[PDB]
């Protein structure tokens, strides 16, 4: 395949996301001919590590991805560390060192990668020294791949936007959101575009109502220190949730660049209504999880580091609409919670029931167009057809598809993917300022309420599928969870 | 449920399809509630037998679908026979005995079926005897099911219906056609009108071409002395490809009332083109089969009673031309035969490939609808959706569903369906004389070819799907078989 010449600089380097995907990510670049002689790895951090020590680090971190020593051998020779300290200004000669010691080494012409790894708070500075240091290569490309969150809030967001476009274009950055970096979320656009009657029924004509759904068995776990002041509502909404209903609200673009996919994509953000106080009561649910059946299944107030007082949303559910033509009157519902019934990410499109009378007791329903994005990708169809009886009458029949074994096993992880798309420049797969601003103003306005303690906390056996608050809430509209569990 | 009170006359009654079908057909409707106390069977026919002796032919016939002997021979109690001469007026008589025997008996207010599973010849003899003999019901209804074949021609068939129009109304006709008794095809209604994303979609903005196929693997077996002057033309286009093709290109009806569906029907019929000499040998061709790779599959020519000069087409396959806005320029495929690669009755609707460029190396491809009647029930959905490869492309997969054994089980024979359709007064699935008649003008034409010999007989290798013919008839317009065997 075309080589990829890059040199990527890992801040964080030594962290457990390094080790466990940034790390074995890149091998799969390397293992798949795309990255060949011209490149390099810079990794870099606080701690102290000679190059010997952080080899050691990398081999430890690709092993279970190794099939030949001698492979893996030939990768790690492209690795190399400086210890560093983010907010030292001077210290900044030293990884500009490594980085043009690299750049000869391996014959590089600019094109170089700054992976953030690193707490938020650092994000600002590291861009302003990439810059004033001269760390930016003068030939080829600059991009700097921002780790999540961008921002705890619209004005932090905006804020760090300020401080990234003071050394850096928005096409430049790329905001890691790994559920967009996922196969079957891609797949929305094809199956889409790619088909007339899906593309031509993709509107407020056809679609009933449109569902998101992300949820998780697990509880907090561990996570419930930050947890606890991001609940469900920052943790999956403000970014997975919303980034899928981007594409899935978006308006026909006028060609399949990530710059018409973008402007399509913004359309709908451009149109999304933000709420107020009464409105969030209305639209929106926010849950906390109780005891399950069984004992080891605890409250949510019962788990570590959670105040025994806390009103953090372990769930959230809620109605979104689009100002917009085509979804005018066409409800978007998103859900995400933890001790939910199952382990899920998919997206269930209801369309309206046809008006055809067939003088049957049973008469058409509404047919659904389900993606599952997660744990295992497929695809089902319920469509109306006519019941083995001796009547006529009419039912609902599932048409199906899955991944093969053999194409679950050649997707690329996330990681891979974004890693992959930002060497090639493609930002297709990455949210745009526009998007998270938006995402952020939408959010807001919820927390906001919930912060001031001015709508209900609901709660939720551990195994169910959420509040009833969250049924009644799709029932007000005459409509239902597509997934029970 | 509801009883049916009817008076059956099977003129015939000794014959096998009144064995194998008739007989053990009306069982289920006695064992599914339908039939209780006030109804009866006459058994007529040529050969002579008394009442004891036709009864053990029921008891035979029904042997194979008894559970309960007692509940066999509750049934059983509602049968009698006649020895009749159909030609004899006179003879009309002793059947009219019979009929009121019974209606006395079993307390029947009218509502007679005449069944005629006899030689054609024999149709209009029989219907002016039943109503100048007096043989009609006063009160409740009057039915005939007239068994195929209706005609052998248009003049034939239309002299047929004047004949028949002597003793009854159009309504009143019941014309049997087992395919159109198949329960998937009666799905084809609910698929469309029931899903709007279908529905909308079936016209030519979205639809490319459609495809109907009755292929069989047997060869002419022992059928050959009337195979020999019908063809597959006769036998399998004619009849039951043109019904179905009439539930495909229908008009969307005003309701679903069988007058209503008919009016829809016609409407496609009545725009359906004849062709003259030159375009029969445009858009049709005829074959013969040879030898297949085994020398047990044994030429045409070599069968048991067929003539080693016969010029008889074993397969057809032919384009149809609507001349309606909704299905301008869309070309429907047709094709029978025998000795090919499955044995199968199906339908393929495939869409317009999308004009959506992705940018990709494999663009948007053409979707298909495929509804598969024969042998088990299924439903395929080819859609386009994102491959998994690296960079990003499109595929299409495949979406599907089958009857489940419970279905499968439940689901009623043609002709239980037929006889029940008929005691109910419902002919939505029978043809009405406006599409018999547009299938004979139809067919005529590209027979009075044949029988010039002024058009070629390809021939083709048992076991596969045809002559090669058949693949540039459809390459012409830029298409091909769904179904490859
Ligand atoms: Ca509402
Ligand atoms: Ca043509």
């Amino acid at each position: 395949v075309s080589e990829i010449k890059t040199l990527v600089t890992f801040f964080g380097g030594t962290g457990d996301l390094a080790k466990r995907k940034l790390y074995p990510s890149v091998f799969n670049l390397y293992k798949k001919g795309y990255l060949q002689k011209h490149f390099a790895i810079v990794g870099t951090a606080r701690q102290a590590l000679n190059d010997d020590e952080f080899k050691q680090l990398v081999r430890d971190s690709i092993k279970d991805f190794t099939d030949d020593q001698a492979q893996a051998e030939a990768f790690i020779e492209h690795f190399s560390y400086r210890a560093h300290d983010v907010t030292d200004a001077a210290s900044y000669a030293v990884l500009k060192e490594a980085i043009e010691e690299a750049a000869d080494k391996f014959d590089i012409d600019g094109n170089r990668i700054f992976y953030m790894s690193v707490a938020p708070r650092f994000f600002g500075t590291i861009a302003k020294y990439l810059k004033s240091e001269g760390l930016l290569a003068d030939t080829g490309y600059n991009r700097l791949m921002i780790e999540k969150p961008f921002g705890t809030s619209y004005d932090t967001a905006a804020e760090l936007q300020n401080d990234l476009e003071n050394a850096f274009d928005d096409n430049q950055l790329f905001r890691i959101d790994h559920y967009l970096g996922k196969e079957m979320v891609q797949n929305i656009a094809a199956l889409r575009f790619g088909n007339p009657i899906f593309d031509a029924a993709w509107n407020k004509d056809y679609i009933k109502n449109v569902q998101v759904t992300l949820c998780e068995v697990l509880g907090v776990e561990e996570r419930a220190g930050y947890y606890d002041t991001a609940g469900a509502l920052l943790d999956m909404i403000q970014n997975h949730t919303m980034q899928i209903v981007g594409w899935l609200a978006m308006e026909k673009p006028e060609s399949f660049t990530d710059k018409d996919i973008r402007a399509a994509k913004n359309a709908a953000f451009n149109a999304l209504k933000i709420y107020d106080e009464a409105e969030v009561n209305k639209y929106f649910v926010r849950a906390q999880y109780g005891a399950g059946d069984s004992a080891d299944f605890k409250p949510y107030l019962e788990e570590l580091d959670v105040p025994a007082d806390s009103k953090n949303n372990t769930f959230i559910a809620g109605e979104l609409q689009f100002d917009l033509p085509r979804w005018e009157g066409v409800p978007f519902y998103v859900r995400s919670g933890k001790r939910l019934a199952a382990k899920q990410t998919r997206v269930d499109i209801v369309f309206k029931a046809g008006t055809f009378n067939f003088g049957s007791e049973q008469e058409a329903q509404e047919a659904v167009l389900s993606i599952i994005i997660d744990p295992k990708g497929a695809i089902e169809l319920k469509l109306n057809a006519k019941s083995v009886e001796d009547a006529f009458n009419t039912r609902t029949i599932d048409l199906g598809w899955t991944v093969s074994d053999e194409d679950k096993k050649n997707t690329p992880e996330p990681y891979e993917r974004m890693i992959h798309d930002t060497m090639n420049g493609d930002g297709s797969n990455f949210a745009d300022w526009n998007g998270v601003s938006i995402a952020w103003k939408f959010v807001d306005a919820i927390s906001a309420v919930y912060t001031a303690d001015k709508a209900p906390l609901e709660t939720y056996k551990s195994g169910s599928m959420g509040p009833e608050a969250s049924d009644k809430l799709l029932a007000a509209n005459g409509d239902a969870w597509v997934f029970k569990g």
